[PDB]
Formats: structure tokens, sequence, C-alpha cells
């Protein structure tokens, strides 16, 4: 249970973005049903918010998370797992991020050297999660999506035991990208409802074993 407070551009807080440039869900509840339309942008994914984060291709974005109040414990430490960041064209205001539209731009899973998950690092860094917009990105409006997946109950799948299963915490953010000479259009065209499956070893995952690797769902980070 966690959601976003605000976005920072090159270390500058843009200010409370909830229902401003973030499509904020009404609460911190997870999505579990891989068939749910809310898997992409959460329960209010389809409702436009009025503002777009102003950023340039190449900029460092920080997404700030919290649990109950800004600056708190961010997420219960039981909720180990990966954090992935995606981008899609902003097709129209009432897009909900369903369909074959996404490209992965950043990921962290499990680091065997430090036995540390992305979620451990999120907590240690007070809910600040950093990534770069590709400098080649063609200028225009995009939806950015950042997802925390918690695996504390992933040792069963939702289709078999609906009380358990992977927990997805997606957050979609509206961004208006200034170009720096790039022409690249993200083209993985990944579709969460089709591409995430209960058979996926990174979804049907037992975090309570000796493993030293975690397979992050979806394609590798988009290139060129
Ligand atoms: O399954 C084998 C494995 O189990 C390990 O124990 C797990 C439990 O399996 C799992 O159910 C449990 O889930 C907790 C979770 O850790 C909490 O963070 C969460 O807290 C919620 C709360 O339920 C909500 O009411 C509230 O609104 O939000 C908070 C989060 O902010 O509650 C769930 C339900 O129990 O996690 C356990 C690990 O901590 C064993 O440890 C292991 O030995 C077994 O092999
Ligand atoms: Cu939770």
């Amino acid at each position: 249970h966690t959601r976003m407070f605000s976005v920072w551009v090159n270390g500058v807080d843009q200010g409370d973005g909830q229902n401003v440039y973030i499509r904020t869900p009404p609460n911190t509840d997870p999505i579990k049903d891989l068939a749910s339309p809310a898997l992409a942008c959460n329960v209010k994914g389809g409702e436009p918010v009025p503002q777009f984060v102003s950023a340039s291709a190449g900029d460092k974005l920080t997404f700030e998370w919290y649990r109950v109040k800004r600056g708190d414990d961010i997420i219960d430490p039981s909720h180990s797992g990966p954090i992935t960041t995606w981008i899609a064209a902003f097709t129209s205001p009432t897009m909900d991020g369903t369909g074959p539209v996404w490209s992965k731009i950043h990921e962290e899973g499990y680091d065997a050297s430090t036995k540390s998950w992305a979620v451990d690092k999120l907590i240690a860094n007070k809910g600040m999660w950093d990534f770069t917009l590709p400098s080649q990105l063609k200028p225009g409006k995009y939806m950015l999506r950042q997802e925390i997946v918690a695996h504390h109950e992933s040792d069963a799948t939702f289709d078999k035991n609906p009380k358990r299963g992977a927990q997805f915490y997606p957050s979609c953010v509206q961004v208006d990208v200034k170009g720096v000479g790039g022409d690249a259009v993200p083209d993985q065209a990944f579709d969460f409802n089709k591409g995430y499956k209960y058979s996926d070893p990174g979804i049907a995952f037992d975090m309570y074993t000796d493993f030293d690797s975690y397979p992050i769902p979806g394609p590798p980070v988009w290139d060129a």
C-alpha cells in the first residue's frame, strides 16, 4: 500500500501532483486481477487531470511515493519487489493506458550482490525513485507509468487464490516533453492485460526461497 505525492525534475519538486498531473487513485489499494482495466493506470486511470509535468528529454525525473502521509515509511517493508517505469504516447485525454501502447524505460528488481530489492532502496531513499527520460525522445505529450510490484503473497496466483497473488501499485503521470533533437517514438507497444500472465515466473514468484535472481516481467528496457 503506497501511492505518489509529486514529481521532481532535475531535483526540483513540482509540488503536490495528486489529481493535478498524477492520475491519483482514491486510495493505496493494490491491483491483483491481471484482467482488470485498472492494471495500467489504477482505478481512476481513465479520468484526465488538468496539468502536465513540464520536462525535457534527458532530464532526471524523481517520483516521490508515500503510504499515509507525505514523508512517512512509504510502504510496508514486507512488500518486496521490483519497480518499473514505462512511457506511452498521450493519445487523447480519456486514454486509460489499456491496449498495446507501452515501452519500458527503466527497471530495478533484485540485486543478488546486496540481497536488496528495489522496494528496499525506495524505503532507504524516503520514497524518492529516480529515472531518466531518454534524450532521443521525440517532443510531445506522454503518459509515464511507474509500478511497484509487491511479492509478499506472490507464492500463489490470484486466479487460483484471490486472497493472495502479486500486488501491483501503478501510477500514471501526465508529462509534456520538450525535445533536445531526438525523434525516437517508443514502439514496444506492450499491453499489460495481455503481456502480464499468471504463468510468468516474475509474477508467480516465491520470495521465501533461496533465489539469487528475479525475472522482471515484460521486455528489456527500450533502446534505439
Ligand atoms: O506464504 C509463505 C510465507 O509467508 C510469510 O508471511 C507473509 C504472509 O504470507 C503474508 O500474508 C503477509 O501479508 C501481510 C503483509 O506483510 C502486510 O504488509 C500487510 O499489511 C497491510 C494490511 O493488511 C492492510 O490492512 C493495510 O491497509 O495495509 C497494510 C500495508 O501497508 O498485511 C498482509 C496480510 O497479512 O506477509 C507475511 C510476511 O510479513 C512468512 O514470513 C514465511 O515464513 C512463509 O514462508
Ligand atoms: Cu500493501
